[PDB]
């Protein structure tokens, strides 16, 4: 189980949790199957595994880990558009009268309506972690608006869930332009060969660079010119690679090789068995690896407006 | 109708067409309705024009425009395989069994004959404009694959359809940086402030600007460190504007107002009229445009016969 992105919260309080207290908690906003005539579903379901006794929550040295799944039948606004017109035409033809906005509008109802219990079904997970010995909760996700729901969710699974977003003394932007402008990052950190730089203003100018030096005379211009880094792929040590932008949101979160071997070797043939040292392992790593981010961010932050 | 992108194919050799021959041999190649157990269909209709009886071709002077349609039922891969597991399951909770590679492949396949006639369809436009008088096929896509599916359907549907794609006598990408590199265009063209820049070595790196002053140092130095244009936003005259890729293909195609408000005001009342007008002028704009285009690019490459 190796996150492909990263969302931090901090526990504000980081109230105490029972793996019962919580299993069952959890249970109470589980997921269903959506409905025929019913848009989307949201709720928990089994992280690894699965089968009506496979546990919503999963431990492994103190560690939890969680999955919230969405269903939603899919309906293309395109396809009800195309049923429209046909019923209209239908109508008019058989009928010999103009079928105007108002009923159009209103067959576009009744059309939905017999559309979505034939809609196929979009299963989506998200999946999180609770690391309550690091006082942070992780969600795998790029969205914050998917960590939200993830979250949201877990906080009616729970009545209270203390968290907010991880915040940094120090804007990001100032932070990894700094980086790039200095030609070097705090300990360990590595400025890779991608980035995005861009102006302030809104209708600003936008530069993305792919596979580019960083360091060359090229970049130092779009600094001086008054460009900032709002995205960044930075390297960890020799553990792993990822993508930052200047709203802390991890993403393209990649593990190198030698970590991913070597954890495999801790379920050995089985499959539960392979899952579980993969998000111990990267639990482990994220111990260390995201203390030493919040150092490089320079210190982490305690805000005030509740 | 105005197109919204366009690739240009060149008539190698003349082109019998009689509007009345053109319209009865589409017919043998129209679009039609997607079978229950059917993937994808493909043929013409009326550009213009709804009912049975609408013509396949819409003639404007010398002028031939064609449209083709592709229907395609919507099976997401994703749901294909989430229904498997759930099949699988089934048959090693009652069989003392478990299911194997040949035989999942073999589910699928049952899978698909029972989704597919459950599988909403999606219908996509391609027009295309017919030029003798030009010895031009203009296609609106940015897809060459598009371009190719509908040159084959119409050379299938007419026997032979002798042409090539668009080459200049200069590589594009050289004119491209050229204009950039001296900040100046060729003639009526200008060079706007958006372009995709790229390293002539391998894996080399790409750089994309947006909203950016392409005459900026920043730019310049780009060049100078050995990038090459492959993308640019351009402007011809005061007509029309457009996104030029290294390959001829004409993207991103909008045409001023004052020439759609010309349309609008020629077109008459009825919505037909309209499309008539607008089709009719983006000819004749295109008749400027094009060889200008061409001679720009340093004249182009005609296809030699033996």
């Amino acid at each position: 189980m190796w996150f492909r992105n990263l969302l931090v919260y901090r526990l504000t309080q980081d109230l105490q949790l029972d793996a019962d207290s919580l299993e069952k908690a959890l249970g109470e906003k589980s997921a269903r199957p959506c409905a025929s005539q019913e848009l989307t579903t949201y709720g928990f379901t089994a992280p690894f595994g699965k089968g009506p006794d496979a546990p919503l929550v999963h431990v492994s040295q103190d560690f939890f880990l969680i999955s919230a799944r969405k269903e939603e039948r899919i309906l293309p606004g395109s396809v009800v558009r195309d049923a429209l017109k046909e019923k209209v035409d239908e109508i008019e033809a058989q009928q010999m009268r103009k079928v105007y906005k108002k009923e159009r509008d209103q067959l576009k109802d009744e059309i939905v309506q017999t559309l979505l219990p034939r809609a196929f079904i979009r299963r989506s997970s998200t999946f999180a972690a609770i690391a309550p010995s690091l006082g942070l909760i992780l969600v795998d996700s790029a969205s914050a608006k998917k960590a939200e729901d993830l979250l949201s969710t877990l906080r009616e699974a729970l009545g209270s869930l203390p968290v907010r977003p991880l915040s940094v003394k120090v804007a990001p932007t100032a932070t990894l332009t700094d980086w790039v402008k200095t030609q070097e990052a705090a300990g360990d950190f590595h400025v890779l060969d991608e980035c995005e730089l861009r102006d302030t203003h809104e209708d600003g100018g936008v530069v993305r660079c792919k596979r580019q030096d960083l360091t060359s005379e090229e970049i130092q211009l779009h600094l001086t010119a008054g460009k900032l880094v709002t995205q960044l792929s930075l390297a960890w040590s020799d553990k792993l690679s990822f993508v930052l932008d200047d709203k802390l949101a991890v993403k393209r979160l990649r593990f190198e090789d030698l970590l991913q071997e070597q954890a495999e070797k801790d379920g050995g043939e089985d499959a539960l068995g392979q899952l579980d040292a993969s998000f111990t392992l990267m639990m482990l790593t994220f111990a260390e690896f995201l203390p030493a981010l919040f150092e490089a961010l320079g210190g982490e932050e305690i805000p005030q407006g509740v």
